[PDB]
């Protein structure tokens, strides 16, 4: 990968629409966009970074992955533009589209949003890249609607490669969080709590329990419980995902099939979501 690939835009072809998240601006190059901004008053690290984010997107070609247009690197700020995920991020998106009694989705509506990051985690196993922050803030949808696809959107956290305290430990596997160690099953154990994220439709992790307590519980053997009305099957993926030493754990291969028979079982897609 060189900056060679990397499509430069020039910044008077680019205008910011709208804020979206603090920072993504909605952009036009007429090509709708999300700009990401590298701030001015940044550090040299973060400038390095900022560029590594986007070869390393570059080189992904995957319906999963979210597609990075080009840049405007050569004017301040530093603009990375992306593909526009109009439906948001995916932990919003469950919190605000929880069923309610004056009311939506179902669970195969779940279960392909699992099923689209497995084949994106996929992707990303079988070109070695270890994203290291698989979370349901991470992911993006293309629209709110049934006809949405979830994407891998942030880029971030495998860039890096900070403190104790700024640990995703609750999306850690025990060889990450004491000991550092980062291999493809990493990303697969991220993956479970995803699943859990996505059945409890956008619930934070190990509820009511702080990082030292997650630490020292998932260290000791213990597992979230399933979601409320999670079916047995998606149950038993996230519990598979969450085997205590890595080889036990399955390749995204295996948990693409194990989530593709959920879809097929009618017990499992006729579950009613909790309102
Ligand atoms: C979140 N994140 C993962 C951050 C960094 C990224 O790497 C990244 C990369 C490419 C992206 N493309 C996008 N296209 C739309 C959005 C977006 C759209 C709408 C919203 N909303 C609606 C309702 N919501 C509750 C409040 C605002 C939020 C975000 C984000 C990205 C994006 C992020």
């Amino acid at each position: 990968s060189s900056i060679s690939d990397l499509k430069e835009v020039p910044r008077k072809n680019i205008t910011l629409i709208r804020g979206l998240g603090h920072e993504v601006y909605e952009g036009q190059v007429p090509l709708q966009v999300a700009v990401k901004t590298l701030p001015e008053v940044c550090s040299e690290q973060d400038e390095l970074d900022f560029l590594m984010e986007a070869l390393i997107i570059s080189k992904f070609n995957h319906q999963n992955i979210v597609r990075c247009i080009g840049v405007s690197l050569q004017s301040l700020p530093r603009f990375i533009l992306l593909e526009l995920m109009a439906g948001g991020d995916l932990k919003s998106f469950l919190r605000e589209t929880r069923p309610r009694p004056s009311q939506s989705l179902a669970m195969l509506d779940l279960l392909h949003v699992a099923r689209d990051i497995a084949c994106g985690c996929q992707y990303l196993e079988e070109n070695h890249f270890i994203h290291r922050d698989i979370a349901a803030r991470n992911c993006l949808l293309t629209c709110p609607g049934p006809g949405r696809v979830a994407k891998i959107g942030d880029f971030g956290m495998a860039r890096d490669i900070g403190g104790c305290a700024m640990l995703p430990v609750k999306w850690m596997p025990p060889e990450a969080f004491m000991e550092g160690i980062f291999t493809s099953k990493t990303d697969t154990w991220s993956f479970g709590v995803l699943l859990w994220e996505i059945f409890s439709l956008g619930y934070m992790p190990y509820p009511s329990k702080s990082n030292q307590e997650v630490l020292e519980f998932v260290t000791s053997g213990g597992r979230m419980d399933p979601p409320k009305n999670c079916p047995g099957p998606v149950y038993r993926i996230m519990t598979q995902c969450w085997q205590h030493q890595p080889e036990d754990r399955p390749n995204f291969a295996i948990i693409l099939e194990r989530i593709e028979y959920c879809t097929q079982d009618p017990d499992v897609i006729n579950t009613a979501l909790p309102i």
